[PDB]
């Protein structure tokens, strides 16, 4: 697959833009973010045309702010929804991985 960054990247939102590290995702599988679509792979960003691509509403699958931020069950898994089981086992990152404000993803 192709090399993955290895300098924090930026997730646009359409008003935020987010830097998402892949270092600390090492060992997380490249699937998990980049999953598949229609049986095939893909590294395709995720509001990319066609995929998330609507940057603005609150859910949907569309919904790039809701592929990142929703804890519900999902098809598949979403930013907040991995960090809160690590948040679960290591309480001294809660504020970092899930914080809304002062957080790694928000500063
Ligand atoms: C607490 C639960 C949080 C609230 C409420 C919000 N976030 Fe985030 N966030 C993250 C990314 C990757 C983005 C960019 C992509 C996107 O969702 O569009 C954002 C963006 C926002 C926005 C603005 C949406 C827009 O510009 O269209 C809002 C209002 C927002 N976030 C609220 C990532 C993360 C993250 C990293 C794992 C955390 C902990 C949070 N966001 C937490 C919250
Ligand atoms: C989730 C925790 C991720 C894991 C694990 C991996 N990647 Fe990733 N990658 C992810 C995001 C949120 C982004 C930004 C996309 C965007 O919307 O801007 C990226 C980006 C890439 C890219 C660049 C594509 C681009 O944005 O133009 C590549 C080439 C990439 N990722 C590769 C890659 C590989 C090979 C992985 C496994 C070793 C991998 N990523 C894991 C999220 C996540
Ligand atoms: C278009 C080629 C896509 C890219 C690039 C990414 N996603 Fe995606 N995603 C896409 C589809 C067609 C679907 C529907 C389910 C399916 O697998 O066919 C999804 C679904 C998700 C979900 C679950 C959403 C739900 O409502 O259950 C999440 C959490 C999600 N996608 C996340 C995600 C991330 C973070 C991406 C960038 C690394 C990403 N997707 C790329 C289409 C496309
Ligand atoms: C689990 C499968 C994860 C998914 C999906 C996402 N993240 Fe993650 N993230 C995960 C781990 C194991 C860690 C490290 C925790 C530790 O023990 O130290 C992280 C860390 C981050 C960070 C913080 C990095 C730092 O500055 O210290 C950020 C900013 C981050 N993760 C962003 C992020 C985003 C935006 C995601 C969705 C695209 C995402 N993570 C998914 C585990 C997992």
């Amino acid at each position: 697959a192709p090399a993955v960054p290895d300098k924090p990247v930026e997730v646009k939102g359409s008003q935020k833009t987010v830097m998402f590290p892949h270092a600390p995702h090492e060992k997380v599988e490249c699937v998990t973010c980049h999953h598949l679509v229609d049986g095939k792979e893909s590294y395709a960003k995720c509001g990319s045309s066609g995929c998330h691509d609507d940057l603005t509403a609150k859910k949907g699958e569309k919904s790039l702010y809701y592929v990142v931020h929703a804890r519900g069950e999902l098809k598949h898994t979403s930013c907040l929804a991995c960090h809160s089981k690590v948040v679960a086992e290591k309480p001294e990152l809660k504020k970092d991985l899930t914080g809304c404000a002062k957080s790694k993803c928000h500063p």
